[PDB]
């Protein structure tokens, strides 16, 4: 067989059957073969076995002759930004994102921060660990610690003008995840109130896994919102390279509308710039990239895609619908930080709350939200689908699984490159009814 750990983008198990320092350190041989020559970044998450995980992954790549950069507890975007920043050949951050307590992880990246995903270097990487059964070496090279956040925090603060922010209240959520630490180092430059949820970093996740979409942990930042006032709430997952807004009335905005609303803050920034979007809902980003005075770029869902796209197009922006923004100025890398600065100067600079920024918009674009089949035969389910729709001529496109336009109406369905499940987004031209009629029909046609 193959280590199951090694998946499309990430390396990803449990400890310690499918993920362990053993297997660290072998990494961190394979990795130091895979790169061009230089330092190699190394951060970690707040999860108990990260750091010994970081520790192996530290003496294989230095038995390799690769100096390596301890930046510490971090997020994954730190790992991106100083892999760019100080011109490192490479960088992994050890994490298990928003996954349980027996899990962990790693996200690789080569030369600025550029993405090492299975058929760029990862499922190489997969191999040699899974023959090597050399002895481990001896270190070579040194490992410098480098723990100063200025540049990064500057970087982050250079999205705005601070001279224009209001002195807004906003919740803000790290569910115990690192979120809370960079938080804290940016509050004494802005004007902000901030309530703090579940700030403190705790591996052990006493209020449950870092993961905001799970209704429970939801309701949490939602309720601070209410019963504080505030103008919006942010949560972030453990490793905060995802970020997720409550307006005012502590509603959850789904993640396909910030990616226009992002788009519009940016392209002010930069005008008549690209912007790059995924294929799964798709109508409110073209029209708000569009009225903003740039030019939408529609992208193959995946980071890789994206960031490989951005740079090809020297586009500014990209964003996927799931919460994932990525910004040519960090190294094409996402970031749980820029977005709610962004938003946060946004409702400061326009005196608009942020409900009444998407309000409009999601009513003039309703969507289904990503809902996920697993299915016996996801291609007869899929066959069965585009039969049921052929006599009305819908515009098709094979970018990424099947985009059919019917006029009013469309719908994406891919499979996953991650999980064997079918992915299904729905979207009309401000007709909830519609939204839901053909929802259900596309749900029961895969169902069957
Ligand atoms: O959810 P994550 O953090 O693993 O995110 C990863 O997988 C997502 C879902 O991919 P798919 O729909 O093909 O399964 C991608 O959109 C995302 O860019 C990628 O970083
Ligand atoms: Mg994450």
């Amino acid at each position: 067989m193959t280590l199951p750990a090694f998946k499309a983008y990430d390396i990803r198990g449990r400890v310690p059957d499918e993920l362990n320092e053993d297997l660290a350190r072998r990494i961190g041989v394979a990795l130091a073969a895979q790169l061009d020559q230089g330092p190699v970044v190394l951060g970690h998450d707040v999860r108990l076995a990260s750091p010994a995980l970081q520790e192996a992954l530290s003496a294989g790549l230095r038995a390799s002759g690769r100096d390596v950069i301890d930046i510490g507890l971090c997020g994954t975007e730190e790992v991106y930004f100083q892999t760019d920043y100080l011109k490192a050949a490479g960088g992994v951050m050890v994490t298990a994102s928003h996954n349980p307590m027996d899990y962990n992880g790693m996200k690789l990246v080569r030369e600025q921060a550029r993405p090492i995903s299975s058929d760029t270097g990862l499922f190489a990487i997969r191999d040699t660990v899974a023959a090597d059964t050399a002895a481990p070496g001896e270190p070579t090279a040194s490992e410098q610690s480098r723990t100063d956040k200025t540049a990064y925090l500057e970087h982050l603060l250079s999205y705005v003008d601070r001279s224009t922010l209001k002195p807004l209240k906003l919740v803000v959520n790290a569910g115990n995840g690192g979120a809370g630490l960079i938080v804290d180092l940016l509050a004494p430059h802005l004007p902000f109130e901030f309530v703090r949820v579940f700030h403190e970093p705790d591996g052990n996740f006493p209020n449950g896994i870092p993961n905001p979409l799970l209704p429970e942990n939801r309701d949490a930042t939602a309720k601070a919102v209410k019963d504080n006032g505030a103008d919006f709430g942010i949560a972030w997952d453990g490793d905060f390279d995802r970020c997720f807004f409550f307006d005012h009335t502590g509603r959850f905005i789904e993640g396909y509308y910030l990616v226009g609303l992002l788009a519009q803050a940016i392209l002010a920034k930069q005008p008549g710039g690209k912007v790059v979007h995924d294929p799964r809902l798709t109508w409110n980003t073209v029209e708000q990239v569009e009225e903003a005075g740039g030019i939408p770029v529609l992208c193959k869902s995946g980071h890789a895609f994206i960031k490989e796209k951005m740079r090809s197009e020297n586009a500014v922006y990209g964003g996927e619908m799931s919460a994932h923004h990525y910004f040519r100025e960090f190294a094409y890398a996402d970031s749980g930080m820029i977005p709610w600065l962004l938003i946060a100067e946004l409702v400061s600079q326009s005196g608009r709350s942020l409900a009444d920024l998407v309000e409009a918009r999601m009513q003039k674009f309703p969507c289904s939200g990503e809902i996920n089949f697993k299915v016996a035969d996801a291609k007869a389910s899929v066959a069965r689908v585009m039969e049921h729709y052929a006599s009305l001529s819908p515009e098709l496109d094979y970018t990424d699984g099947i985009s059919a336009d019917f006029g009013q109406w469309r719908f994406n369905l891919r499979s996953s490159n991650t999980e064997p499940l079918l992915r299904l987004n729905v979207e009309t031209r401000g007709d909830a009814a519609l939204l839901e009629t053909r929802t259900q029909e596309i749900s029961n046609l895969l169902r069957g």
